[PDB]
C-alpha cells in the first residue's frame, strides 16, 4: 500500500537537499501513479456510514464526507484514499486536493533528484526493481487523460476556472519534472533498443 500523506515525502526530500535509508527504504511509493485505487463504489458505502478505516479508524462527520466526495468525483480517486489525504493535511477548506498534488510533486522531484544527482546504492535501489522504468511512460500518460476537459464541458453554464488553473498547473509541473526523470534515466543508461522504440511510439 502506499502512504497517502505528503509529509513523509516532504521530509525525506528535505533530508536530501541527510538521506535516511530507513524512510527511503519503504520505496515503492515512488510509483509516481495512483493506478490501483480509482473511484470505488464499495468505498462510498464505507464512507457513508461515517466510519472509515485505512489500510486506526475514525468517525466521519458530514462536512468531511462532502470534501471527500468532491475529491473522488473531481479526480476519479478512491474514497478512503481521499480521506487519508484530508487527514494528513490540516483540515481547511480543499486541503485534501493539495496533499494529493504535493505528495505526487514530491515523489517526482525526489526520483528526479536521485536519478540525476547521484552517480550508487540508492540509485541502484530505486532502479533495481525496474519498477520505475516500466512506469515512466505510463506516468506521462495519465497526466494526459482529459478528465478536466470533460468536467469543463459539463461545467458550461456554470464555470470554475480557478480550481482548474490550479490543477492544470500542478500537472504541467509534473510533466516538467517527468522530463528530468526521463533524461536522467538516459544519462544513467537503461540497457537496449526496446525502450527507444517504445518511447518513439508513445
Amino acid at each position: 500500500s502506499a502512504a497517502s500523506l505528503w509529509g513523509p515525502y516532504k521530509d525525506i526530500w528535505h533530508k536530501v537537499g541527510l538521506l535516511d535509508k530507513i524512510l527511503k527504504k519503504h520505496k515503492p511509493d515512488f510509483i509516481s501513479l495512483f493506478k490501483n485505487p480509482p473511484k470505488n463504489v464499495q468505498q462510498h458505502e464505507k464512507v457513508q456510514k461515517a466510519s472509515t478505516e485505512g489500510v486506526g479508524t475514525r468517525l466521519l462527520p458530514e462536512q468531511l464526507i462532502k470534501e471527500a466526495f468532491i475529491l473522488s468525483d473531481l479526480f476519479d480517486i478512491g474514497e478512503l484514499a481521499a480521506v487519508e489525504l484530508l487527514l494528513a493535511g490540516e483540515h481547511q477548506q480543499l486541503v485534501a486536493v493539495l496533499l494529493y498534488w504535493d505528495g505526487k510533486r514530491c515523489i517526482a522531484n525526489s526520483l528526479k533528484a536521485l536519478i540525476q544527482s547521484r552517480r550508487p546504492e540508492l540509485a541502484s535501489m530505486t532502479t533495481r526493481f525496474t519498477g520505475l522504468t516500466y512506469k515512466v511512460l505510463t506516468l506521462v500518460s495519465q497526466i494526459d487523460v482529459n478528465n478536466e476537459f470533460e468536467k469543463l464541458q459539463r461545467e458550461r453554464g456554470l464555470g470554475s476556472e480557478k480550481h482548474r488553473k490550479e490543477v492544470s498547473d500542478l500537472i504541467k509541473e509534473c510533466r516538467q519534472s517527468l522530463a528530468e526523470s526521463l533524461f536522467a534515466w538516459a544519462c544513467q543508461s537503461p540497457l537496449g533498443k526496446e525502450d527507444t522504440l517504445l518511447l518513439i511510439g508513445h
